[PDB]
């Protein structure tokens, strides 16, 4: 039986997933089923944790957005249905700037800890990569925690370096394989909910 690992935190956790081809089709469902993992083990609500799911290829596209107001088992759904791209690329600088400029372009709950997941296992073309620096720190002065989840011996390590030196909290989880994201998920999420606030009695 679930228990909730977020209770009481106040938390608006980002899902970040890499829709490249660098992952087959089984694999991303391997990631897409640990998005729903997570979700099953968190209290959704605008209240407690919000959550947001974007696919990122050379373009990016946000599947569940933190104000979406729809039922968790709903949210879930959609999760678990995100179309699988296969995409030469995964541009993390793009989905960053999404990120950054979109998603967080106005902080309207400051109460809670911002966390943004962002899984990758590929490296994009490096002329993509000229502004990544800069949304990394864009985010950071928000107070958005950006955590890599390198997968696969594909996974941008220098981008995931660059992330992890910022601060102790953008700690770095390596995995070989989507395989592994099970075994560690429980870890993970703890991680994440240790990030966040308690609300007040
Ligand atoms: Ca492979």
């Amino acid at each position: 039986p679930l228990h909730d690992f977020c209770r009481s935190r106040l938390l608006d956790l980002v899902f970040l997933l890499d829709g490249s081809s660098r992952l087959s089709e089984a694999e991303f469902e391997v990631l897409k089923a640990f998005v729903v993992d997570m979700m099953e083990r968190l209290r959704i609500s605008q209240k407690w944790v919000r959550v947001a799911v974007v696919e990122y290829h050379d373009g990016s596209h946000a599947y569940i957005g933190l104000k979406d107001r729809k039922r968790p088992s709903e949210l879930r759904r959609i999760a678990s249905q995100v179309k699988y791209a296969g995409s030469q690329v995964a541009s993390t600088s793009e989905v960053l700037k999404y990120t950054l400029f979109q998603i967080f372009s106005k902080i309207d709950r400051p109460e809670a800890s911002r966390i943004a997941l962002l899984l990758m296992a590929s490296q994009e073309p490096q002329r993509m990569s000229r502004n990544f620096v800069r949304y990394v720190q864009g985010l950071k002065k928000k107070k958005v925690i950006v955590i890599p989840v390198g997968i696969g011996p594909h996974a941008n390590l220098k981008q995931i370096r660059l992330i992890e030196k910022q601060a102790p909290e953008n700690k770095a989880f390596v995995l070989s394989s989507v395989d592994e994201l099970e075994q560690q998920r429980d870890e993970i999420v703890s991680y994440l909910c240790d990030l966040a606030p308690e609300a007040p009695p």
